[PDB]
């Protein structure tokens, strides 16, 4: 397993935070 | 928009932090 | 827990329709 | 597009609610 | 379940890959 | 961006496919 799945969601969480980030950038420009 | 888009993906990402957190807890228990 | 997991993904699916709605408007305007 | 994109996130929202409902099943029995 | 979960996540992964595809197409367009 | 968003979703698809594959292992065992 379950630790692998947990870290999979943690990595997906970083990826979605970065997606929100880059969407803030594209929202401005 | 796109600012609402960014903030809602931010919320979704924080929900994956919660998800990961939950799987760590159930991983041993 | 097991209830909590289904608890967040209910709201998560709740949000994806908001994403749909938003890009629905962006596609038009 | 963007119409397909918004349509696809609507489908994703439909998938996730079933996913949650599915963990609801395992939460009981 | 758990088979439904596995196939469901595989399907949503395929859908996200498809969306990545249209965003790659629209990046140049 | 748009390319970064597409590659983010491509990574999302890869991790979700891995998760889907993984849950099948728990399903058998």
């Amino acid at each position: 397993x379950l630790k692998a799945i947990a870290q999979e969601f943690k990595a997906i969480a970083k990826k979605f935070k970065a997606i929100a980030f880059e969407f803030k950038a594209i929202a401005q420009k």
